[PDB]
Parts: C-alpha cells; sequence; structure tokens
C-alpha cells in the first residue's frame, strides 16, 4: 500500500497565501490535489507525473496555484497564491500509478481544512 499525508492546512485572509505539502510513502506513477467544497463534488485541482513533465491544472485555479514535486523527499507541494473565499474546502492529496489521465485514484491522504475569509 501506500500512504500518503498532508500538511500546511489553515485559515488564511483573502488576497493571502499558502502552502500545502504532500508525503507519500513510495514512489507512485503520478499524485495530485483535489478539493472537496461543502456539499459539492470532489474536484481536481492540480496533477502532476513523477517523471515527465506533465501538469494539470483546474481552470479556476490557473496562473494562481502552482503543483511541484520534490522526488528526493517524495513530497508533492501545491502553492496556492491570491486565495479568494470560493477556494475554501478539505484539500486531498491522492496517488497511485495508474494512467495519468485515469479519473479514479487508488490511495487518497487524510484531507486538511483550509478556509479564506474576507475579515
Ligand atoms: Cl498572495
Ligand atoms: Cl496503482
Ligand atoms: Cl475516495
Ligand atoms: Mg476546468
Amino acid at each position: 500500500q501506500v500512504q500518503l499525508q498532508e500538511s500546511g492546512g489553515g485559515s488564511v485572509q483573502a488576497g493571502g497565501s499558502l502552502r500545502l505539502s504532500c508525503a507519500v510513502s513510495e514512489n507512485t506513477g503520478r499524485m495530485g490535489w483535489f478539493r472537496q467544497a461543502p456539499g459539492k463534488e470532489r474536484e481536481k485541482v492540480a496533477i502532476i507525473t513523477r517523471l515527465g513533465g506533465y501538469t494539470s491544472y483546474a481552470g479556476p485555479v490557473k496562473g494562481r496555484f502552482t503543483i511541484s514535486q520534490d522526488n528526493a523527499k517524495n513530497t508533492v507541494y501545491l502553492l496556492m497564491n491570491s486565495l479568494k473565499p470560493e477556494d475554501t474546502a478539505i484539500y486531498y492529496c491522492a496517488a497511485d500509478s495508474r494512467p495519468i489521465y485515469s479519473g479514479t485514484w487508488r490511495y487518497w491522504g487524510q484531507g486538511t481544512q483550509v478556509t479564506v475569509s474576507s475579515a
């Protein structure tokens, strides 16, 4: 099995930044970040291959968030800039060695809450 562990969640002022990280227990072919707003379908945020140069982003975070990886540490990061209230959600990482475009991901982290507020 593969285990995953997210870190770096919390609450921040709108317009601020966060950086989520995800420890993956062993080498996998792909890794991704997902988010699930209240009552809503879980959605792709950003995905990455371990070896290629491939990344893909959800439209609404394109150009604000960046996915990156540290291969030596088996860690995947989600740098989140210019945060908006609509970025509020539980953020999860996932990984496996299924083909890059596959809709189902075999191994999931625990999630962490992200709350963005204007106040
Ligand atoms: Cl920022
Ligand atoms: Cl797999
Ligand atoms: Cl699941
Ligand atoms: Mg999209």
